[PDB]
């Protein structure tokens, strides 16, 4: 006798918003994916993908929770920031700024 | 570049209490469930299995909202009852009683 999660596609509980930031600290951007089966989930800076590097630090739990850590942000780094979530019935997607401010 | 779910086995994050109901009302358990694979689930009734019918309903979320309720609880319905989730690397089980109050 058994059940199996129903089928639907991605959606976000919560996600991402504007940021803004100081040159050398540090920032991080937060969502939460639901869906199933379970979405895949890719970031882009400016609509260029991010690879998980020192500098960009991203995680993603079994609970959906979805993240994108900078470790001390640049002025590169001032961007557009994305979370595309997709999985076979579709796709879902947020977007966000990081504005890097200068004193 | 895409990130996916980490593996891990299934876990409660909320589990089923003990209950008390009048006759003739009715009555629900409720669980969550956490895990990757999404786990499967089954719920039983006294080491017995329970197939969903007109007195046993059964829900189970794409955010691992897992429920069982009994339409009219009658004297049959006074037993243990336990949710099992289990997917590729384990298993996690919760247990509840149902206590059917006569006045």
């Amino acid at each position: 006798v058994a059940e199996e999660k129903p089928h639907v596609k991605p959606y976000f509980t919560k996600t991402i918003l504007d940021m803004d930031v100081v040159e050398g600290s540090a920032a991080r951007f937060d969502c939460k994916v639901e869906g199933y089966p379970d979405p895949e989930v890719m970031w882009f800076k400016d609509d260029n993908p991010v690879k998980e590097s020192r500098h960009f630090q991203i995680d993603y739990d079994e609970e959906g929770n979805c993240s994108l850590t900078i470790s001390e942000v640049c002025g590169d780094d001032d961007a557009k920031y994305t979370c595309k979530a997709v999985n076979s019935l579709g796709e879902a997607t947020c977007t966000a700024e990081l504005l890097v401010e200068t004193m």
